[PDB]
């Protein structure tokens, strides 16, 4: 009598087979313990479903036309206010917020369709914050403001940067308090290949590859400083980068 369709971020929605006399279908989901019920103009598990968890929070799942997207919400008793949101996009990104006592965003966590997450905390309402971008084998820390987020790494005189614009583009930046022109680092920042070159004294030493995959790669150059040698390893874990920056 009714159809049962899997949703994006574990959720499940029972739908029936056929709609009522206002052309609209019944929905029933399963959200861990919580009952949700809705209706919705499709057959095939878009909607909307409300509910209500043992301490009076109001909740609703919103799952887009193409059941490509699903938004799970958390609102005071009176509905009125969000204590929490998440969305798995088409993507299989997910983002999850909490909101402080006046409902504005307080956390966000990003997590990447690989697993990898950025983490937002202590959000301020210029959009400040504390920020950490975990990777496989390693997490980077740094600082979240509305123009960029900023991921550092530090070795000896060095300040590695990792820069994530407002709209996700990336830049890094080499900083070194080094004052002598011998052994004092700098970089270039190649945007088209998401690559850091690092020079020494006029010579090329190695290339930082940013990759779409969400990790590092590391490879040096020639005693030359102008060829490549050998091939870029995957960094692991971050003594991996901090030895690149020695």
């Amino acid at each position: 009598n009714s159809v049962s369709v899997d949703l994006p971020g574990s959720m499940k929605v029972l739908v029936s087979k056929s709609s009522n006399a206002d052309g609209k279908y019944d929905l029933i989901a399963t959200v861990d313990a919580l009952e949700l019920s809705g209706t919705s103009d499709k057959n095939n598990g878009s909607g909307v479903l409300e509910g209500v968890k043992a301490d009076a929070s109001k909740v609703k799942l919103t799952i887009s036309d193409d059941l490509g997207q699903t938004t799970l919400e958390v609102f005071k008793s009176d509905g009125s206010t969000l204590v929490s949101k998440k969305v798995t996009s088409k993507d299989k990104s997910s983002t999850e917020e909490k909101f402080n006592e006046k409902g504005e965003v307080s956390e966000k966590i990003i997590t990447r369709a690989d697993g990898t997450r950025l983490e937002y905390t202590g959000i301020k309402s210029d959009g400040s914050g504390k920020a950490k971008e975990v990777l496989k084998g390693y997490v980077l820390e740094g600082t979240l403001t509305a123009e960029k987020t900023t991921l550092v790494v530090k070795e000896g005189t060095v300040t590695l940067s990792k820069n994530i614009s407002k709209s996700g583009a990336v830049s890094v930046e080499l900083n070194d308090t080094d004052s002598s022109a011998a052994t004092k680092k700098t970089a270039a920042w190649n945007s088209g290949t998401s690559t850091l070159t690092i020079t020494v004294n006029s010579k090329k030493t190695k290339d930082l590859v940013f990759t779409s995959s969400n990790t590092i790669t590391v490879q040096q150059y020639d005693s030359n400083g102008t060829s490549l040698e050998g091939s870029a390893v995957e960094i692991t874990k971050l003594d991996e980068i901090k030895n690149a920056l020695k």
